RNA sequence: UUGGGUAACACUAACUGGAGGACCGAACCGACUAAUGUUGAAAAAUUAGCGGAUGACUUGUGGCUGGGGGUGAAAGGCCAA
């Protein structure tokens, strides 16, 4: 992942200005991260260790959207609805 | 295929689909048990009972291979009683 490409989709993501590590951007980086690794799948099926990584970041995902979700369930149905996860 | 659960793997439910030298059975094939017949209707036939059924299947016509040769999923079976 690029640096520009980062920045970007932190950018995007980004609830205010100067905004780095929110529910809704952390979640951002991990699904672009599991796109690109999950795509990485389809092809080098022997990469196992790759799989943990994966697991692992997956496994935050679901646990930052399940805080998300159980406290502001308005910015989750949106947060879903721009990335395109579950 | 749809829906749901899962990160994925894959799973579950419903629906769809319907293969299978598969099963019971028609054309049909086979033909185990008895009597009839046995100068018989018949040089191996009749009757009751009995077994099997889309395939490497069955069948018409045409054509090929021949004598100690051929042909034979071989029984020394068949090559016009």
């Amino acid at each position: 992942l690029s640096t520009e490409a980062t920045a970007k989709i932190v950018s995007e993501f980004g609830r205010d200005a100067n905004d780095t590590g929110s529910t809704e951007v952390q979640v951002a980086l991990l699904t672009a991260q599991i796109n690109h690794l999950q795509g990485h799948f389809a092809e080098h099926k022997k990469d196992h260790h790759s799989r943990r990584g994966l697991l692992r970041m997956v496994s935050q995902r679901r646990k930052l959207l399940d805080y998300l979700k159980r406290k502001d369930v308005a910015r989750y149905t949106q947060l879903i609805e721009r990335l395109g996860l579950r």
